[PDB]
């Protein structure tokens, strides 16, 4: 996997190449389900570049990729190599200018990430991490925090793309019940990929959500693991990646604390 | 007031050197007035030092500082010359090694602010302005974004320092009436004055919040104005340095939207 590795590192850098140039540029914004959920023709160009370059290599693989998924294509994990693409995570951010949007893409055998990519193109941050072998940024070895107390801690999570008002409501009283532990603070940069790098640097003890997508956290969910952190369930159970819930902790402890404190909204999985 | 102004820019530079090298150290965290109101030695350190360096050149000038309050000091502004200085904007994030920390100076005279510097040092990004010359980052001349619509907008707040559980209600739900208008989204850095420095570079259309101080929008306030935005208070009223509240946005438009949508919560003021 080394190999494939190796590959992903290079598009994820191309790709990264193509999303800065055109931040600067005059976008061509459109909707996708709600006048909050866009796409511009950059989301769309990147992922056929990266989708129909890795076919060409490697044709036997399976790819879940956003636009693709938004095209018609199923998201159904199996245990065939799959490449899970993010385009661009934090499209909002990248329509707004707003300096944060990252390139994603895991890679699965056996419904297991192998190894995460994660370019931050505006920073010139790029994440990457093999399981067994560490979590890097630009070559430099990661760790999370050593936080166990989440009165002294700061977590990362974002409102969401759901302007319906009762989900809006359980979002909010979510972030309530944690800042009136207290915790230190609540962060939001606008991209599920960042906020989780930002833990696995131990810039932030956990960041949790409820609504993304597997392609949104694929990558960057073997940053985390390899820093010495840990995926969780809302439930305090596994991860389940198509289960479009996450916990992403510094540690076991600050992860089941959030999750005895929140409660759980109802989503359609990816795989349904 | 260049030569000042020149000052201050070597200034923020050379104190943004101490607090970039301090925070990959280990920090001693004290408390101020709870739990979640921190500081350490170097906001104290450092602001020892900007107002010995200052009042060693310009023995005649006034100073307004966060840890100098802490010490007895008042936050009178007369019409004297006067530095009004944090020395780290974003101390939780400084405590946590999150990568949002500013040092902020910006003079007033004849209770007019004339410059401001704010110094992003994790960055290496140096915001400046002088009233009717323009705002720069790096050399590079900013500008507030176009957008008049709402619905069209990307929204920085932060959920502040208060824990009291009266004043956190009213400030998620002043978030919850703003999301659902709808916006585009709502971002968290973790520091007035970068927030603040997003919106005039045109990567956030607005910042609003109550509850900061004078020392932390000072400097950042003439940036957004110099870079064509305009600030405001939350009332609809003219901006008041002195009083704990602020919207500071692209233009007009969006400035009164907001206003009218979130309610006051009653706050001490800094001259009293
Ligand atoms: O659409 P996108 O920018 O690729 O992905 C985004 C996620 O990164 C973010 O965490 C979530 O809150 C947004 O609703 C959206 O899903
Ligand atoms: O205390 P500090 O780090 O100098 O300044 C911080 C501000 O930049 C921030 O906008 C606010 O939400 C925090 O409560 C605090 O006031
Ligand atoms: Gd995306
Ligand atoms: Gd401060």
């Amino acid at each position: 996997w080394q190999e494939c590795m190796d590959y992903a590192v290079t598009l994820a850098r191309q790709a990264g190449e193509v999303v800065c140039e055109a931040i600067k540029n005059e976008m061509n914004v459109m909707l996708k389900s709600s006048p909050v959920d866009l796409v511009t023709a950059t989301d769309q160009k990147v992922e056929k570049m990266l989708i129909s370059s890795i076919k060409e290599k490697y044709p036997s693989h399976s790819f879940i990729g956003e636009e693709s998924v938004a095209a018609g294509e199923k998201s159904i994990l199996t245990d065939n190599p799959t490449w899970i693409i993010d385009p661009i995570d934090g499209t909002t951010n990248f329509v707004h200018r707003f300096p944060f949007v990252a390139v994603s893409i895991g890679f699965a055998v056996n419904k297991k990430i192998e190894f995460g990519v994660v370019y931050s193109c505006v920073e010139g941050k790029m994440y990457t991490a093999r399981k067994g072998k560490g979590a890097f940024c630009n070559g430099q070895k990661l760790q999370v925090s050593q936080q166990e107390d989440i009165t002294k801690s700061l977590l990362v999570t974002e409102l969401g793309s759901s302007r319906t008002p009762e989900t809006v409501r359980m979002v909010l009283s979510n972030m309530e019940k944690l800042f009136c532990i207290p915790v230190h603070g609540i962060r939001s940069v606008g991209t599920a990929a960042v906020n989780m790098c930002l833990v696995a640097t131990g810039g932030a003890d956990a960041y949790y959500e409820m609504g993304i997508h597997c392609w949104d956290v694929a990558g960057a969910g073997i940053i985390v693991t390899e820093a010495g952190g840990v995926l969780m369930d809302v439930t305090g159970g596994p991860f389940d990646l198509m289960s479009r819930r996450v916990i992403a902790a510094n540690n076991r402890i600050l992860a089941e604390r959030i999750a005895k404190e929140i409660q759980v909204i109802p989503l359609q999985r990816d795989d349904e």
